[PDB]
């Protein structure tokens, strides 16, 4: 059973190590925090939270980097590297990487403004990566409702809570332009863009996304607090005015009844949203750990120790 006492002993300060490290890196990229919180849900819907996601290429088995929920999007592994060195310094082979970005991912937000909690720990580190799982379990902002629903579930979070509360995580951090462009110029092949998108809001993102520009611009996922962890994405889906698809369908779907209640409590509480999202969180972090003596306590998040 995983439980948030399991480095009091054996590297008390594994916490603020982790958190120096990214308020270091917060000062020369404001992105940071929301890329780590993104590192661990991707770490997690695949295989579960076993640091899977950030092992390189070796040739028996492909980098889960290259899958297409991951390639030329997920990043910050370079300060994952470096926290897990620091840490490596001050409690040599003792946490895990999957524990240090389950860590990282609880302090990127509440860095962020977001809640603060204590992590359950104890998680081991996979001897392998999953590119095919990856491309098949990693949710897609084009997803219906319902296949949103089916991601979620796939992996073991059951909960309309659990998908509601974590794409709270969209409260900040950035989105490319490729991943809406038919939301604004042609949706569902109605040459039409998507009814469901605020006509006002609409505007301003065709005009940060014009049609045949850059695919790869990026565009900030809360409108109203771009970089804090708040609930205002969900004040922000009443208003029609989610950034992807997959955001506002929590509200607009016509297979919402069960999620549009949950988003209207989010937006309408601050603790209400706090509470559900650490409880997501964890109930996300639970997702089949290896324990005990499964896996190992990684040295290098990149490789497999040998
Ligand atoms: C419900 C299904 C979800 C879908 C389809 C989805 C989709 C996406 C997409 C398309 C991006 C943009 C990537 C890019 O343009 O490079 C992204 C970014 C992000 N997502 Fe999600 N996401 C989902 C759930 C979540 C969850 C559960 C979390 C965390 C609890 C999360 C946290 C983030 C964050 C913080 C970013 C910004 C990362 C950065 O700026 O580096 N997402 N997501
Ligand atoms: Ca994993
Ligand atoms: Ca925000």
């Amino acid at each position: 059973q995983l439980t948030p006492t399991f480095y009091d002993n054996s590297c008390p300060n594994v916490s603020n190590i982790v958190r120096d490290t990214i308020v270091n890196e917060l000062r020369s990229d404001p992105r940071i925090a929301a890329s780590i919180l993104r590192l661990h849900f991707h770490d997690c819907f695949v295989n579960g939270c076993d640091a899977s996601i950030l092992l390189d290429n070796t040739t028996s088995f492909r980098t889960e980097k290259d899958a297409f929920g991951n390639a030329n999007s997920a990043r910050g592994f370079p300060v994952i590297d470096r926290m897990k060195a620091a840490v490596e310094s001050a409690c040599p082979r003792t946490v895990s990487c999957a524990d240090l970005l389950t860590i990282a991912a609880q302090q990127s937000v509440t860095l962020a403004g977001g809640p603060s909690w204590r992590v359950p720990l104890g998680r081991r580190d996979s001897l392998q990566a999953f590119l095919d799982l990856a491309n098949a379990n990693l949710p897609a902002p084009f997803f219906t409702l319902p296949q949103l629903k089916d991601s979620f579930r796939n992996v073991g979070l059951n909960r309309s809570s659990d998908l509601v509360a974590l794409s709270g995580g969209h409260t900040f951090g950035k989105n490319q332009c490729r991943f809406i462009m038919d939301r604004l110029y042609n949706f569902s092949n109605t040459g039409l863009p998507d009814p469901t998108l605020n006509t006002t809001y609409l505007q301003t993102l065709r005009g940060l996304c014009p049609l045949n520009g850059n695919l790869s611009a990026l565009v900030d996922f809360d409108l109203r607090t771009p970089t804090i962890f708040d609930n205002k994405y969900y004040v922000n889906l009443e208003e029609q005015k989610g950034l992807i698809q997959s955001d506002q369908e929590l509200f607009s779907s016509p297979n919402a009844t069960d999620t549009i209640p949950l988003v209207r409590s989010f937006a309408n509480s601050t603790q209400t949203f706090f509470n559900a999202f650490v409880e997501a969180m964890d109930r996300m972090g639970n997702i089949t750990p290896l324990t005990g003596t499964q896996g190992q306590i990684r040295l290098n998040c990149r490789v497999v120790n040998s």
